[PDB]
Order: structure tokens, then C-alpha cells, then sequence
């Protein structure tokens, strides 16, 4: 197999982990390292468990020499330095371990310039950029904090390659679906991979302390053991946490971000409502492909729409029923402002992809390389996310007279057929 493997599997050993109720063992597989039963292994059966004198975890950190320095430091901060640190210790309690860590993954943060390039004009290049940045600071920040003025502890040097590292290492391996445990590392189910089968990613590992890592499907025995990371996970988030995407279509997702602006003539009142409703100053939405308009998006447009027409709506005496309003529809007017609006949005955005969905799908028809092949999954996604969107609001230009309005709605209750009045009020006064 692997000789830095072979000894991160007989360390695990000579530790009472790997015991011989253990159906699993290490191998080379397509996705890098995984676990593959050593026999046939049946639904729920635990696969292996490890001793929480293993973890890497925000309380270990404090447990070490470095858990006072890093006392005040964000969860994450702190687990980085720790694995910067533990990675160059001889005497480190993971020494097999880390050799048996990948220096990289196909995340986008480590992708060159030219493999972003195929990223251009990708809502997924805007968000791995951020990321990077964000980190950066947040490292460099570190290093003249921590890392510089404790120099006994943190001998050799500290470079962005190595932050990168241990960030990536994190949000690619620990484990943060789990109660009273956000940032886990576990070196034995470490190396479970991902896979479309489990469609069960409710928890397929408890604890007991101890890790218990059961597997979720039926394993017969040479074949690989699975886990489903996140059902919810768009491509794009999938892409940035690990380096990898599936081909179903229900993954792309494109988020459309909605503000009501200061610069608004109506700012505060607007404001007011959208609080009042669940909804802040700026707000994210999520479109997924195939799957209907997230609830809000429509009111919360019609809101930023407004417009002094009917701002009339804004007014006290509708405070209370104001957004089931807005959730009917203002008027043709503000429908339409929107909808073209939201339509050019689409068109600016389709414009800034350097490549045709036919382009995507025929490479796709080819060889690809792995972060080749993730830029074409993720851009054609996108892409038709963004088309499904002008579709859906090309569609309401069309019916944009189907709809009944505030006026019509307020006229629908008139009841000019009704009775002779006048003789009853003839009888009266
Ligand atoms: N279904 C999948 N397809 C491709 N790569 C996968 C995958 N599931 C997991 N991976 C890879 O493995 C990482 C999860 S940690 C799993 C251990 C890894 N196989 C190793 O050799 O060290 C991911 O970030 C990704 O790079
Ligand atoms: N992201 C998954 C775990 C991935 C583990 C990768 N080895 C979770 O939230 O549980």
C-alpha cells in the first residue's frame, strides 16, 4: 500500500483502536485514501471508534502548552495553530498521522490563476476570493499576535501556504454536525469519503467520550465504506469546503442578494416592514434549480420596487397586513419594475461567463481534470440557474395583467348590486 500509511495504520494499533471488530481497513482509491471493508459490512454497523484522547478539537488546544496563548482566539484560529504546530513536532501524538495528511485538495482556495480563470464571472469565484482574503487577514493577524511574540513555542516559521493548509485541512475533515462539537478532527474516520448513495446524512457518527462511526449503507466486503457530507450543500459549497461537486442538477445554486437602500426615499418605513416581517436591510436568498422561488423573495422585491406611487402601503394604518399585500402583489407598476429589474440582473450576469452552456456540456462529453472539471459543473450550473430564473420572470412579463392588484383586490368588496337603500333610509329619518 503506502509505507507512511502502513505506519499511521499499525500506530492506530498499538493504541486500541483498531481492534478486530474493525471491518475496515485503509487503501488507494479514486478520491485519495479511503476505507474499504475488510467484510461485508451491514447498515448501522459501527466501522471503527476513536478515543477523544485523539481529537483536535477547540479542547485540546486548550489543553496543550499553546492553550493559554490561544485562550482568547475564535474556535478555528486556535485549531489552526495548533495543527501548524503539531505538524512540526517529532514528538507529536499525530506524527503518523500527518504523514499520511494530502498536502492539498481541489478546493478552489488553492486553484492557480489560470484554474480560476475558468471560473470568471462565477458567483463561486466571488465567494472562494472573499474566503481567501478574509482568512488571510485573519492569519496574519495571528502571526504578529501569537505566533511572533511566543517564539518558544512556534520555533520555525508560519507562511499563508501553511494556514491555507490547516484551513483547508478543516473545513475539509472535521466533523460539524454534531451537539456541544463544532470543529472535530478524528484521525481514523478521517478518512471516510463522500458519496451520493448515502442519502441518509442523519449523523452517521455519535458519541459515546469516543467517536462511533457507523455506516450508513451495506458494504460487501473490498468495496469502499461512504458518507453523505451534506445533503443541503450547494455545488458551489461543495467545491470550497472539499475539492469536488456532483452531476445532480438539484445542487446548482445561485443566491440572489436584495437590499433596501439608504439612498431609498422610503428607507426607514421600508425598513420597518422588512423587520417587522423576518427580513433585514440587506437579505440572501437561495435558488436552487428545479425547486420553486425561496418564500419572501417576491414580497421583499416588491418592497425594494415600491416606489412613491403606492407608497401609501407604508403608512400605519397598514402595518399589520402590509406584507400579506405585498406577498398578493402591489400593482402592475411595481410588478413590472421588477421583473425587468430582476431579468437584466440574469442577462449582466449570463453575460459574464467567458463560455456557452453547450460549450460546458460538450467538455463534459471529454476528459476533464479534476478542477477543470469542477469550473465546467460549476459555471454550466449557473448558468442554467440563472436562465431558469429569466424564465420564471419572463413568464410573469407575459402574465403580468393575470394578477389582481391592491386597487382591484380593495374594489372586489363594493356591493353596488345590493339592495334599494333609500327606502330603508326613508324609514329611518
Ligand atoms: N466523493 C468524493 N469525490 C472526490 N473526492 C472526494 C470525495 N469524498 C471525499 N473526497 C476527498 O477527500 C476529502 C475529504 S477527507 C477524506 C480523506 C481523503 N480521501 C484522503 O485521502 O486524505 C475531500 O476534501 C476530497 O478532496
Ligand atoms: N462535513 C461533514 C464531515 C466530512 C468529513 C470528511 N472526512 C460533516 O459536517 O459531518
Amino acid at each position: 500500500l503506502s509505507p507512511a500509511v502502513q505506519t499511521f495504520w499499525k500506530w492506530l494499533q498499538e493504541e486500541g483502536v483498531i481492534t478486530a471488530k474493525t471491518p475496515v481497513k485503509a487503501s488507494v482509491v479514486t478520491e485519495g485514501l479511503g476505507l474499504v471493508a475488510l467484510k461485508d459490512i451491514s447498515r448501522n454497523d459501527v466501522i471503527l471508534q476513536v478515543p477523544k484522547r485523539l481529537w483536535i478539537n477547540p479542547d485540546a488546544v486548550a489543553a496543550s502548552e499553546i492553550g493559554r496563548v490561544c485562550s482568547e482566539l475564535k474556535p478555528w484560529l486556535s485549531v489552526i495553530l495548533f495543527l501548524i504546530r503539531e505538524r512540526s513536532r517529532e514528538d507529536s501524538v499525530w506524527k503518523h498521522y500527518f504523514g499520511i495528511l494530502p498536502q492539498e485538495t481541489d478546493s478552489t482556495i488553492y486553484w492557480s490563476e489560470e484554474e480560476l480563470q475558468e471560473l470568471q464571472g462565477s458567483q463561486l469565484l466571488k465567494t472562494t476570493v472573499s474566503v481567501k482574503e478574509y482568512v488571510k487577514n485573519e492569519c496574519l493577524k495571528l502571526e504578529q499576535e501569537i505566533i511572533l511574540p511566543n517564539k518558544r513555542l512556534f520555533p520555525d516559521p508560519v507562511t499563508l501556504d501553511d494556514f491555507f493548509w490547516a484551513f483547508g485541512i478543516l473545513r475539509s475533515r472535521a466533523f460539524s454536525r454534531l451537539r456541544n462539537e463544532n470543529l472535530v478532527v478524528v484521525p481514523m474516520a478521517d478518512l471516510i469519503n463522500h458519496s451520493a448513495g448515502v442519502t441518509t446524512e442523519d449523523h452517521a457518527y455519535e458519541v459515546k467520550y469516543l467517536f462511533s462511526l457507523k455506516s450508513p449503507l451495506s458494504v460487501k466486503a473490498g468495496e469502499q465504506v461512504y458518507i453523505q457530507y451534506d445533503l443541503n450543500k450547494s455545488n458551489a459549497e461543495l467545491a470550497l469546503d472539499y475539492g469536488f461537486i456532483e452531476p445532480n442538477e438539484n445542487r446548482h445554486a445561485y443566491t440572489l442578494t436584495l437590499e433596501i437602500s439608504e439612498s431609498d426615499p422610503f428607507f426607514d418605513d421600508k425598513l420597518d416592514v422588512a423587520e417587522s416581517n423576518g427580513f433585514a436591510q440587506t437579505a440572501y436568498f437561495d435558488i436552487f434549480y428545479n425547486r420553486t422561488l425561496p418564500p419572501g423573495l417576491l414580497p421583499y422585491l416588491r418592497l425594494v420596487a415600491l416606489g412613491g406611487t403606492d407608497a401609501f402601503l407604508l403608512e400605519s394604518l397598514f402595518r399589520d397586513t402590509i406584507w400579506g399585500h405585498l406577498e398578493l402583489s402591489v400593482s402592475r407598476d411595481n410588478e413590472e419594475l421588477l421583473c425587468k429589474a430582476v431579468r437584466e440582473a440574469c442577462k449582466s450576469a449570463l453575460a459574464g461567463y467567458h463560455t456557452t452552456i453547450e460549450q460546458d456540456r460538450e467538455l463534459k462529453e471529454g476528459n476533464l481534470d479534476s478542477r477543470l472539471a469542477i469550473a465546467v459543473g460549476i459555471r454550466e450550473g449557473e448558468k442554467m440557474v440563472l436562465q431558469q430564473i429569466d424564465g420564471i420572470f419572463e413568464q410573469k412579463e407575459l402574465e403580468l395583467d393575470q394578477l389582481e392588484y391592491y386597487q382591484e383586490r380593495r374594489l372586489k368588496d363594493l356591493g353596488l348590486c345590493g339592495e334599494n337603500g333609500d327606502i330603508l333610509e326613508n324609514l329611518y329619518f
